[PDB]
């Protein structure tokens, strides 16, 4: 996954990059869930990295992109 | 992904346990990938977690096998 949220680039910018490359691979519902919880939290920029590991397990995309915005 | 490492549980056990689990997703090569780099080495017990770790990006694995042979 290439993918990395700029230091500048707002987060639903960077979702959606992260998406594009994931729909490449057809990932099924699961995989999304497993890359959501991982690689978008681990590939986020410095600031908003630390917001989405505060949220905890099983935070959703949506929450994660209410806690980001900007 | 619910598999993790078991404390006692060889790494060959816990990495078929994991597959298994990937295989019904019917994963890609780049998701087994992105799979392998994250999940296999953050659901991995303390001991080979921290080994899997100091492997660096791009470690195989075969070499994250052979890492945490026993």
């Amino acid at each position: 996954m290439d993918i990395r949220q700029g230091p500048k680039e707002p987060f639903r910018d960077y979702v959606d990059r992260f998406y594009k490359t994931l729909r490449a691979e057809q990932a099924s519902q699961e995989v999304k869930n497993w890359m959501t919880e991982t690689l978008l939290v681990q590939n986020a920029n410095p600031d908003c990295k630390t917001i989405l590991k505060a949220l905890g397990p099983g935070a959703t995309l949506e929450e994660m992109m209410t806690a980001c915005q900007g």
